[PDB]
């Protein structure tokens, strides 16, 4: 199609590695643009690790409001929230917010820990009927985006229809799904990247991810006004470790996507 042959130039004029699912919920029509090869999700996995956390609440109905320490032991590379709160406590709610509005690298890590390890947060996808993501490895070196590791990636078909299930379908409990789509219209990391190629009536919820081999990535909900929502997930990476990032690349990828309709 036209939108392929565009993906596939914008891809060659920026040097790295494309992926884009897009999932139109009106036809449930799919485009796919390097859709089964695997990318590195980054902080993209921050989703399934919050979506866990909700589906245990779905059982441990107080489990939100449970209180977690900040200890300086636990600081990582990335802390922007938990910072402000070292020596103290924040409650799961707010660790989950801070993991994916912010991409705070400990609260993702205190995410893994409640879920028993990298293995708890795989285990859940499994169990919505995701078995390509993978999450083998804790913050920050789930990032290292080393070209052909399979470790902590996923597809982007998969990615944008298990992200369908998270937020549209009712994988997670109507309370908790909601909590998710709240979570995901705040993020405040997503200016610059699909937000940025779409009409600024549309109401988007994302989760953005970034990690060594300047790898750029972002999967969103789009609420279009008067219209069916649409999933998208864009991945990028790069054949240089010290790549920059490029969230120039997402944003076109979303503008092609967006004129396509
Ligand atoms: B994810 O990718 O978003 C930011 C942080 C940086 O380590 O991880």
């Amino acid at each position: 199609s036209a939108v392929q042959q565009k993906l596939a130039a914008l891809e060659k004029s920026s040097g790295g590695r494309l992926g884009v699912a897009l999932i139109d919920t009106a036809d449930n029509t799919q485009v796919l643009y390097r859709g089964d090869e695997r990318f590195p999700m980054c902080s993209t996995s921050k989703v399934m690790a919050a979506a866990a956390v909700l589906k245990q609440s779905e059982t441990q109905k107080q489990l939100l409001n449970q209180p977690v320490e900040i200890k300086p032991a636990d600081l990582v590379n990335y802390n922007p929230i938990a910072e402000k709160h070292v020596n103290g406590t924040m409650t799961l709610a707010e660790l989950s917010a801070a993991a994916l509005q912010y991409s705070d690298n400990t609260a993702m890590n205190k995410l893994i820990a409640q879920l028993g390890g990298p293995g708890g947060v795989t285990a859940f996808a499994r169990a919505i009927g995701d078995e390509t993501f993978r999450l083998d490895r804790t913050e920050p070196t789930l990032n290292t985006a080393i070209p052909g590791d399979p470790r902590d990636t996923t597809t982007p078909r998969a990615m944008a229809q298990t992200l369908r299930q998270l937020t549209l379908g009712h994988a997670l409990g109507e309370t908790q799904r909601a909590q998710l789509v709240t979570w995901l219209k705040g993020n405040t990391t997503g200016a610059a990247s699909i937000r940025a190629g779409l009409p600024t009536s549309w109401t988007v919820g994302d989760k953005t991810g970034s990690g060594d081999y300047g790898t750029t990535n972002d999967i969103a909900v789009i609420w279009p006004q008067g219209r069916a929502p649409l999933v998208l997930v864009t991945y990028f990476t790069q054949p240089q470790q010290n790549a920059e990032s490029r969230r120039d690349v997402l944003a076109s990828a979303a503008r092609i996507i967006a004129e396509g309709l």
